[PDB]
């Protein structure tokens, strides 16, 4: 006895399910001392200090979320550190860094694997150099975010630092 | 000895993280037999059959790949078929009918929330009714995409039915 108008029936249904993401970004802030020799292709000084207000994961309310006391705790701790304390070439192209990494006030040593892109004197005769640090760190080393389980946010962060730089006077 | 060149420098990180979301869907293409007594409100005959080809989950390689073996075989299993058994009134606004449900061959009974949201004589002089099934069921009770697992994907289906529908002649 009814027949169902289509144009304003609608046979529904609704599913949870998860997704998987990276989440990318940089810092717009930061600063370094690079001493490095073009004779050998080795570090002799890594110095970077990021400036942790000014990240980026291209994301306006995440980076406000992230400078809170559940993630980098901006407030009190404004910046992170990383210094490089041994170098250990492998050829010209490949080494291995060794630093100390800190973040939120908590140091623990990393290893980077460094590679040289470019090195090269440019058309003003001075030195130019590109290079990128790769590595993994763990949140739990730093005890980092502590309050997101791992489940939702990785303990795994990868670092991909990707620099060119030009001799200094 | 080096000054960076931040123009070309990119202090960059990449951390994976898990995101929860609900798939909405309908089907475009179905059938159903309504029988309805306005006199008491309530359902004496609900029969529907859908046409599993028909699926919208708004995106298109999504709704090709609920077709496949892993999910719904439409091609073995062409509909999906439900048929009430039993309205059991509560008011003329609400009542719980219970009727079968069949997915891809497997048969069981389930209870939806059926909520009358109009019963009326149009302008015409024929009736019209409103009304909403709303229920749960578990994929794994109809052995439905078995091969996923309920981390992914929940094992939770959310029923939404609404229709409107007017007297037949």
């Amino acid at each position: 006895e009814y027949t169902l108008d289509k144009a304003h029936t609608d046979v529904g249904f609704k599913i949870k399910h998860l997704q998987i993401s990276n989440v990318k970004g940089n810092f717009k802030d930061y600063s370094a001392v690079i001493d490095f020799d073009p004779a050998s292709a080795e570090f002799k000084k890594l110095d970077v200090t990021i400036k942790i207000a000014s990240v980026n994961t291209e994301n306006q309310t995440r980076d406000n979320h992230l400078q809170q006391d559940d993630f980098f705790k901006a407030k009190k701790y404004p910046d992170m550190t990383f210094t490089m304390k041994k170098y250990e070439k492998i050829d010209n192209e490949k080494g291995k860094m060794t630093g100390t990494l800190t973040i939120a006030g908590v140091s623990k040593d990393i290893v980077l694997d460094a590679e040289i892109g470019g090195v090269a004197k440019g058309k003003d005769g001075k030195e130019k150099i590109g290079f990128s640090l790769n590595g993994k760190i763990k949140r739990s080393d730093f005890k980092f975010a502590t309050s997101t389980s791992t489940i939702t946010l990785s303990d795994d962060i990868n670092l991909n630092i990707e620099v060119e730089a030009n001799e200094k006077e």
